[PDB]
């Protein structure tokens, strides 16, 4: 029932090259720089790590309180999340810093061109999830989400420390960090998401056999973009599950990972919350933006049914429902 | 006396990477590109080339009227330039497109990562400059400040077809124009500004002689960063003038044609005026951004004259007294 997305939050600043970066980069002195492009489009959208999760769960249904470090601009989003039944109360509201910025420009093809401005996102690492323990009681899963680094470890610590289930999702740190760090990420997660990029990125820098990342977890997932996921024990078993068929970029992996934990924690098997996953994914995917889309009953039925069987769907929509 | 600065109006956004861009283009797959970099610092500045030059303008102490394609944010930013002496009739809030947004990454090196949202700035080619002259009478100077493209071509026609003098500002649609359109904006400038860099550029593009150009204008004038500066009639007077000695990036090229041009319109000669750009110029790379920079008469005499001679302060100063 009860998990918290410990994570970022950010407001996502986004733009569109109708061109491609390539024909700008191929000629250019890529030792001092002068980039430049025009673009045709420009949103602002509620975004972060946590908050894109955090409004997955609650959309979806579940329990979900949001842990992430923010500015005082934050009154906006906090209201926004809290309406769908996200719990706020444990947000901690900067004195000095204002809530991170993530700016993007994506192209035709579509490459990423991307800043990261962390403000008060680097406070994350004076939050206690004690203080959360003891605000709501001992959460059945706290997810460390791409943060602050130090907030991170901190919050993986903790965890440890106070016998909770983590679930690994360091996608963005993976690459900014060492092989020790990233083991130091990765001892005892209940779960833990990559793509397999990473995860072969993952193995290279940490050394480790994929058997003994597998001793210390107890599920590693692993996604495979238009291939699908695989989920996968320590005892092998392997099931795989395609995706419900695309036809944005942002958020996605979040948003998979979201469904996924939801439909998880509404009882529902690796593979039928699974295939929750690979729906809000792309029902992102189809959305304006990460989190500006619908849930619906009906549409989800009427279409986890196409992908997957009829048999499949029931089930997941039975238990949100 | 009366100059209108016709350009681009704009809101900036400015992020600075501590570390170094090349390191991560070096090993990055340049024709799907997934770039990334962690900021430290995020202000947003009052920015737009036909705004940093009113401005400009405007605080030296002389009459300028803005010419420039806007949104309805731009209530902060009219009051803003009003309050110094600019005058801000002429603007042309859009109905349906904000106010365009400058957004620029610079490393410690410093190369540029920057793209461009033109917003209402493309409607600046519905304006006419007549309605200008009905309102203050025929101006001095048009400066035709880089812009919305046809807006540049008919704010360069219609100078022209109204015996207006104008002051070639090409800069940034010099990359992307052909030498046809780039010839079209040159032909009976009062003035032409240009990087050497781009005065090269501009010379293949357009394929004429340093000569014929030289014909069809009445000076050119050519910026060398560090070196300085080369004015240059017709008639081969090439006074040649340094900086004031640096010791920011964006802002400072429309910042010495601020001063110059403000120089030159109360009657200084082209070195003074050309000494007084130097020092506007310093004045912006000197200041926390663009336009929040303070102008005073004592600092400028006692600095005017460490850079050049105290006969050259004072006239300077006489004149903007
Ligand atoms: C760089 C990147 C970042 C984007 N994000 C967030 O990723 C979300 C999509 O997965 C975006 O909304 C962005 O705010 C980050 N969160 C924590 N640390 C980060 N460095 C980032
Ligand atoms: C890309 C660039 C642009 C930056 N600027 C403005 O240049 C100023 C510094 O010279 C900045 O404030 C930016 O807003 C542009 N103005 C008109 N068209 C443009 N494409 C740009």
């Amino acid at each position: 029932m009860t998990i918290a997305v410990t994570g970022s939050i950010a407001t996502d600043h986004l733009m569109r090259f109708p061109g491609r970066f390539s024909e700008q980069l191929l000629p250019e002195h890529l030792h001092k720089v002068s980039l430049s492009f025009l673009v045709d489009d420009l949103v602002m959208h509620r975004g972060g790590v946590a908050g894109n999760m955090a409004f997955a769960i609650g959309v979806l249904g579940g329990e979900v309180a949001l842990v992430g470090a923010a500015g005082a601009d934050f009154a906006d989003y906090r209201d926004w999340l809290k309406a769908r039944g996200v719990n706020c109360d444990h947000v901690l509201i900067s004195e000095t810093a204002h809530t991170a910025r993530f700016t993007c420009t994506t192209d035709v093809d579509m490459a990423q061109l991307a800043s990261f401005y962390p403000g008060a996102m680097s406070e994350a690492r004076n939050i206690k999830l004690a203080d959360v323990v003891s605000a709501i009681g001992k959460p059945e899963l706290v997810i460390i989400g791409a943060n602050d680094p130090e907030a991170m470890f901190l919050h993986t610590e903790e965890c440890r420390k106070l016998g909770l289930a983590f679930a690994a999702d360091p996608s963005q740190q993976l690459a900014r960090l060492s092989g020790e760090e990233i083991r130091r990420l990765v001892n005892g997660a209940a779960y833990l998401f990559t793509n397999d990029y990473e995860w072969d990125l993952l193995l290279s820098k940490t050394g480790w056999s994929e058997a003994d990342v597998m001793a210390q977890i107890d599920l590693r997932v692993t996604t495979l973009g238009p291939k699908g996921v695989d989920l996968v024990e320590p005892d092998g078993t392997t099931i795989h599950v395609g995706v419900v068929p695309e036809t944005d970029p942002t958020g996605v992996g979040d948003a998979f990972r979201a469904g996924f934990l939801t439909g998880r924690s509404a009882g529902l098997g690796l593979e039928r919350s699974a295939q929750l996953g690979s729906l809000v994914a792309v029902l992102v995917l189809e959305s304006t933006g990460t989190q500006e889309w619908q849930w619906d009953y009906e549409a989800a039925a009427s279409r986890l049914a196409g992908a997957y069987g009829e048999h499949a769907a029931a089930e997941i929509v039975a238990v949100l429902a």
